[PDB]
């Protein structure tokens, strides 16, 4: 109930929300059907439109008008945005040369530069270049301020997940808005874009920027705008709030535009109808900047122009139907479209089985345009599994396609030509970032970055401490002139042991054998030096990784590689080695095929054993440092140490062996040497974080050898590829992956073919940031470089995407 009989007189776009049944006058009252009776009349004036004209200049104030052109309007803070241009001979902001804003130039009484976030729904990154001729105001913001060529959204690339990620710094699995549509089984409630459930606070986790601000004494404008409030009125409201007395005036504001997304769905991302929506958005930006210039705020305010996601060509005819695959399609519920989420239609149906649904959906049609995954098998870069609102069965849909349950769903709902939601690495899903103002840099291009990083920067711009989030604070310091955040590296928690030779061969009863009984003072001292770390400078190029949790581990040195060996997990946490451009690949000699050698530095009690692998019919083993890249026949024996062995399903060994034998050398050839760090990951609860030992669900049969859920590699070289990886003077270049450790290659439909036709495609899908691997391992990399720490944080957030231009 709303007592709509109260009044909005002197309350128009009030900032404090009043509680029911008292009527509302705020920018969301329309969405709740709760505005006072006179809200349209008083607050949504439209008379005489949005622009001053020559005859209006100096007019007598008529309170009925949408905006004013009378002499008093500047002191009232309610002139039309073009008032000074039409009536006082001023220029439009867009026509002024740009001039560096070295310091904020703010009116008296301003405690800090205000922040205005101008958000545009569906604004595809390539519109910045492709539409630049029809967007002069946006082009000026972009060329004069700080811009990225694109900004990566979060998955799914849908509106509500991305807008709430922008607001919180969190992945959707953590903030809880995991789609535009959701079912929460604990609440037994459904979230939809239409209707009222979405206003219930139980959906919304984390702490959004407007709450962070308010908690820390920084006042915020209300960020949300009811769809029917015209853009011109949104801009005029912001400008009016900026004229409030110092003690009442907010420091942070948001504008939102439903365009170009709205037209993009109807016409496709580049439909000829798209030019007009782009011109109109640019005109709104112009109104804001002219309005700021009139208030003497255009060299005081930081403006962010940012999108939520892009837009792809998608039509009804490119729809896959689950009814062409499943016999039991009436027993499932599908969340459809550019991603699929499947659960049982009825919790009383004990015939429901996810294993048979996945199998029926796997590689069934030659050109199949979606791939099914249990959510824990999704690429870890998507961070899309740790929430009960995310169904166990996920369909990753090819760009340009939809999935639906039955054909009747698609024509009892062709209309549309655009959609979004796909994998957030897809080029058409990328969106925009521009920052303009005193705190941003001048005429500066920055590399693409993820939208999870922006909350921290918005907090920096307002002097706020961010709530705990998934950004890496400091990784965007290169966007900022001042207000940088200068973090310290985390402290190492566990220090390593450096074991020497402590065990005789006969103390081991591991059931392993090796033909290494073939027998020099000159060269004996040399092998001892390698075991003491004499080659460590070559193979450990950026310092040893720091272990950020409590554990017992040993550093082990060898001619060709260094490792940090965990006595708890019975295998390395990390293995580090450098392969020069000139390195040669060799085979595993015949007499060493089944060779595994006790490591006399490490107790039998803290070693793997070969008998366990013999007995475990499903499990084999591989090596972290590859025997194929040994520097000499003699050094190759080190690669067969039991302390370099890790459990690997035979199907996974196909992938790993091809990476080690073929791809590493390929990368060294192309990048002028590479440093590689490889290791295991255990994430049995799919929370993106390192498992403790009591979370491990699978062991090699009969043993305490834990089975990794994933294997990672971090591959680093010199950004200036004219310098070899091991003699690099300047910035670094990285690519990394987190490969799922699966007992089949069902994910790769072409896996019966030679590995040259499918393995690298698999690896690209599972590309990762170093920071993703840090979370999953409790390790901290790049501890000892010559580079600034913020530069290193940016490098740790890099994702190599393998998308073209
Ligand atoms: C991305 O960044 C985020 C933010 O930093 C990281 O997420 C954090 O990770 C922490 C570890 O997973 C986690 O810490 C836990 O906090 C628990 C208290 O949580 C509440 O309070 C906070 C603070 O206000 C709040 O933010 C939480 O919000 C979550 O839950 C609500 C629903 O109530 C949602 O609306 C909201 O969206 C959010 O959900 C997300 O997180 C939860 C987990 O908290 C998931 O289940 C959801 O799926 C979703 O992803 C909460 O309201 C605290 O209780 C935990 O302590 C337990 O574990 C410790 C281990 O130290 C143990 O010692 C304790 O005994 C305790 O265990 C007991 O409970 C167990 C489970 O019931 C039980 O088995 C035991 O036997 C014990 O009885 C824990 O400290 C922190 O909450 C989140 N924060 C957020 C906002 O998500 C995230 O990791 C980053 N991601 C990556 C990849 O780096
Ligand atoms: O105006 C809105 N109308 C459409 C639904 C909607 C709007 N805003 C406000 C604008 O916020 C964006 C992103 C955060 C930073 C400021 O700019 C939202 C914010 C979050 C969510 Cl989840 C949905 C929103
Ligand atoms: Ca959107
Ligand atoms: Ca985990
Ligand atoms: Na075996
Ligand atoms: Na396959
Ligand atoms: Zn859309």
């Amino acid at each position: 109930w709303t007592a709509t009989s109260g009044s909005c007189k002197g309350r128009c776009f009030e900032l404090q929300e009043v509680g029911p049944p008292d009527c509302r006058c705020d920018n969301l009252c329309k969405s709740y059907s709760s505005c006072c009776h006179d809200f349209d009349e008083l607050c949504l004036k439209t008379a005489r439109g949005w622009e001053c004209t020559k005859d209006r200049c100096g007019e007598v104030r008529n309170e009925e008008n949408a905006c004013h052109c009378s002499e008093d309007c500047l002191s009232r803070g309610d002139c039309c945005t073009n008032y000074q241009v039409v009536c006082k001979g001023e220029s439009h902001w867009v026509d002024d040369d740009c001039e560096e804003i070295k310091v904020p130039e703010c009116p008296a009484g301003f405690v800090r530069p205000p922040l205005i976030i101008f958000s545009v729904d569906g604004f595809r990154a390539s519109y910045m270049k492709k539409g630049s001729k029809v967007m002069p105001n946006i082009e000026k913001l972009r060329s004069c301020g700080t811009h990225a060529p694109y900004m990566r959204p979060v998955y799914p690339t849908k509106t509500f997940p991305n807008l709430y990620t922008l607001a919180t710094g969190l992945y959707p699995e953590s903030h809880g808005i995991v789609g535009n549509s959701m079912y929460d089984p604990v609440f037994d409630a459904s979230f939809h874009l239409r209707g009222r459930e979405k206003f219930n606070h139980r959906w919304w986790g984390g702490q959004p920027l407007w709450i962070t601000a308010t908690k820390q004494g920084v006042r915020a404008g209300t960020f949300f705008w009811s769809v029917s409030i015209p853009h011109e009125r949104r801009i005029l409201t912001i400008l009016q709030w900026l004229s409030l007395p110092d003690n009442e005036r907010p420091s942070v504001y948001a504008f939102y535009s439903e365009q170009p997304d709205f037209s993009g769905h109807k016409y496709g991302p580049f439909g000829p109808e798209m030019t007009n929506p782009l011109r109109e958005i640019d005109k709104t930006v112009g109104q804001l900047m002219d309005g700021l210039k009139q208030l003497r705020l255009h060299r005081c305010v930081n403006v962010i122009f940012v999108g939520d996601h892009g837009m792809e060509d998608v039509t009804c005819d490119r729809t896959e139907f689950l009814s062409n695959y499943l016999t039991n399609v009436d027993d499932i519920t599908l969340v459809p479209g550019t991603l699929g989420r499947i659960r049982a239609k009825s919790i009383n149906n004990s015939k429901y089985d996810p294993k048979t649904i996945i199998a029926a959906l796997t590689c069934k049609k030659p050109d199949q345009h979606f791939k099914p995954y249990m959510k824990q098998h999704l690429p870890k870069r998507l961070h899309y599994a740790n929430n009960r609102r995310i169904e166990d069965i996920h369909l990753l849909v090819d760009r340009r396609w939809h999935v639906a349950r039955k054909p009747l769903d698609v024509y009892k709902k062709c209309f549309f030509q655009g959609d979004h939601g796909f994998d957030n690495k897809v080029n058409s899903m990328q969106t925009v970032f521009v920052g303009y103002g005193p705190t941003f840099k001048y005429r500066t291009k920055v590399p693409p970055f993820e939208n999870i990083e922006l909350y921290n920067v918005m907090c920096d711009l307002l002097g706020l401490k961010p709530a705990p989030n998934n950004g890496t604070h400091g990784s965007l310091n290169h966007l900022l002139r001042t207000n940088t955040f200068r973090p310290t590296m985390p402290d190492e928690v566990s220090r390593p042991n450096y074991p020497g030779i402590m065990y005789l061969q006969s103390e081991f009863d591991l059931g392993c054998t090796c033909d290494d009984k073939v027998e020099n003072k000159l060269e004996e001292l040399n092998k001892r030096l390698h075991t003491k770390g004499s080659t460590k400078e070559r193979h450990l190029l950026y310092g040893r990784p720091a272990v950020l949790y409590r554990t017992s581990y040993d550093i082990l040195y060898h001619t060709d590689f260094e490792s940090g060996y965990s006595e708890i997990f019975l295998m390395p946490l990390w293995t580090s080695y450098t392969i020069s451009k000139q390195a040669e690949v060799s085979s595993i000699p015949e007499h060493l095929t089944n060779c595994v050698r006790p490591d006399v530095r490490v107790s039998p009690g803290f070693s793997q054993n070969c008998l366990a692998y013999k007995n475990d019919k499903q499990m084999s083993y591989g090596f972290l440092f590859p025997p194929y890249l040994s520097s000499s026949p003699e050094a190759k024996y080190d690669a067969f140490l039991v302390t370099n062995m890790v459990p690997m399903y035979p199907a996974f060994k196909r992938v790993w062996a091809y990476f080690q034998r073929v791809l590493v050398k390929k990368y060294a050839s192309e990048r002028n040497g590479v440093n590689v760090i490889s290791g295991p990951i255990f994430d049995y609860n799919y929370d993106g974080l390192r498992d403790t030992e009591d979370e491990i669900k699978q062991y090699v049969e009969g043993s305490s050898i834990p089975v990794p859920t994933h294997y990672y590699s971090i591959i680093t070289s010199c950004l200036d590829f004219t310098q070899p990886a091991d003699k690099c003077d300047g910035p670094l270049s990285v690519s990394s992956f987190i490969l799922p450790h699966r007992p089949d290659n069902d994910e790769s439909c072409n896996s019966s073919e030679d590995e040259s036709k499918w393995v690298e495609e698999l690896m690209k899908m599972h590309t990762a940031r170093v920071r993703d691997i840090e979370h999953l391992t409790g390790l901290d990399f790049y501890r000892k470089t010559s580079r600034s720490y913020s530069e290193i944080l940016t490098l740790k957030t890099y994702l190599h995407t393998y998308e073209s231009e």
